[PDB]
């Protein structure tokens, strides 16, 4: 690709909103425009920011972050700034939360699902994110359009245990040979989590072992209630525990623009408070967070 070498005197900071999955995140003003600078923290993050300016250099796409240029004395990485902040934010951070439909959720799954499928059709060798997780997803617009960052995990198609364990495949972390299918089983625990608004396996008690274990042996997310029979079998088809038997990333873009018919609505912006952090009973099923009434009132008018 083609990255500018922008000076330190043309950058300027307005504050620290925080560290990703490596190095410091901090609001900019650069030619203006807001931008997002992620500096180097530690000698240990030298790998980490290599790869992540190899690879963001590379990719061009609306549901992925935009990598304007970098800095050489010290080493800083120059991408847009996401006004809205993390999905781990909107859907489990500090309060007031934000209240959200079912439209939002699935449009969240669609727009990362879109953006993984770029990444997976990369030639001549397709790229896996093998971090995909809520705390890597970002929001802008409103909290209406989603973007992956932290391409630090990122790699050509294996390097054993990449990620975090409620999203990760049992393969990676079984020392097998993994696949861009990964990714996929990541997919379908964020469609769990976006769904019910509940932490992957909060149940499971750490450290990350214990959830290893827990996946390695069969143990998937609760099923939800109520959940629409197309939904649960895409959900369920991407926790397979053979990678084979998961779709593509590319049929699930198919599939998740097909559903949005069903899914009106996905363009208002996150303005509405949210008081009902309520966590209901446990009895093998969890109840949704989003309500699916008006999907089989819309799928009937089609469908009988
Ligand atoms: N990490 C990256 O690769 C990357 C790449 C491009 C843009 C950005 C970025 C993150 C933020 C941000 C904005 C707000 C507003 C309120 N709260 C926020 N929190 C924010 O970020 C925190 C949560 C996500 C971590 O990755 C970083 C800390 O704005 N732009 N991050």
């Amino acid at each position: 690709g083609s990255l500018h070498m922008i000076d330190y005197k043309e950058i300027e900071v307005e504050e620290v909103v925080g560290r990703g999955a490596f190095g410091v995140v901090c609001k900019a003003k650069w030619r203006a425009k807001d931008v997002a600078i992620k500096q180097i923290e530690s000698e240990s993050e030298r790998k980490a920011f290599i790869v992540e300016l190899r690879q963001l250099s590379r990719v061009n796409h609306p549901n992925i972050v935009k990598l304007y240029g970098a800095c050489l004395n010290p080493v800083c990485l120059v991408m847009e700034y996401a006004e809205g902040g993390s999905l781990y934010n909107v859907l489990h951070g500090a309060e007031p939360l934000p209240y959200y439909t079912a439209a939002h959720a699935m449009s969240w799954c669609l727009q990362c699902s879109q953006g993984v499928a770029y990444l997976h059709s990369m030639q001549p060798k397709a790229l896996i994110h093998r971090d995909l997780k809520p705390p890597n997803l970002l929001l802008v617009a409103g909290g209406t359009v989603l973007k992956i960052c932290d391409f630090g995990t990122a790699c050509d198609i294996m390097t054993n245990n990449k990620g975090s364990a409620a999203w990760m495949a049992p393969e990676v972390f079984e020392g097998s040979n993994y696949s861009e299918k990964c990714d996929v089983f990541s997919w379908g625990i964020i469609l769990w989590e976006v769904i019910t608004r509940r932490k992957p396996f909060d149940e499971i008690g750490g450290p990350a072992f214990r959830i290893m274990w827990a996946v390695h042996n069969g143990t998937r997310p609760p099923l939800i209630k109520n959940l629409p029979k197309p939904i649960e079998s895409l959900m369920t088809r991407c926790w397979s525990k053979d990678p084979s038997q998961r779709p593509s990333m590319e049929e699930i873009v198919k599939i998740m623009t097909h559903l949005m018919r069903y899914f009106p609505g996905a363009d208002e912006p996150l303005q509405y408070p949210c008081q009902h952090s309520l966590p209901p009973g446990e009895d093998g099923r969890v109840e949704p967070y989003v309500d699916f009434a008006e999907f089989y009132r819309l799928w009937s008018v089609d469908h009988g």
